[PDB]
C-alpha cells in the first residue's frame, strides 16, 4: 500500500480501567481489525508510572501475549492517581500509542476497619 511505517498502526484502545487493589490495577484493551492490515501481533506492551515521577524515563513496559486482551498491573502506589497507557508490537513494527487512561488505585487501608 503506502511507504513509510509498516505494521499495526491502528493500535489498541483501552476501554476498561479499574483498580483491583491498592497496589494492583486491571485494564482491558480492544482491537480494531476494520482499519487493520490483518497482521499478526507478537504481544502487548503496557506502560505505567506514578504522577510523582519526573519523566517518561520512569514509564515501564510489560509484555503480554498477543492473544491476551487483559493485564493486571502490580507493585503500584496506593490511592495514587497516575496516567496509564499501552501499545502493541509485531515483526512489522510497534503500533501507535493508545490513549491516556487515569486509573486511581485503592486507598491503603489498615488492619482495623471502620
Amino acid at each position: 500500500g503506502s511507504s513509510g511505517s509498516s505494521g499495526p498502526v491502528a493500535g489498541p484502545y483501552i476501554t476498561f480501567t479499574d483498580a483491583v487493589n491498592e497496589t494492583t490495577i486491571m485494564l482491558k484493551w480492544m482491537y480494531i481489525p476494520a482499519s487493520n492490515n490483518n497482521t499478526p501481533i507478537h504481544g502487548f506492551y503496557i506502560y505505567y508510572r506514578p504522577t510523582d515521577s519526573d519523566n517518561d524515563s520512569d514509564y515501564k513496559k510489560d509484555m503480554v501475549e498477543g492473544d491476551r486482551y487483559w493485564h493486571s498491573i502490580s507493585h503500584l502506589q496506593p490511592e495514587t492517581s497516575y496516567d496509564i497507557k499501552m501499545q502493541c508490537f509485531n515483526e512489522g513494527g510497534e503500533s501507535e500509542f493508545s490513549n491516556v487512561m487515569i486509573c486511581e488505585t485503592k486507598a491503603r487501608s489498615g488492619p482495623s476497619s471502620g
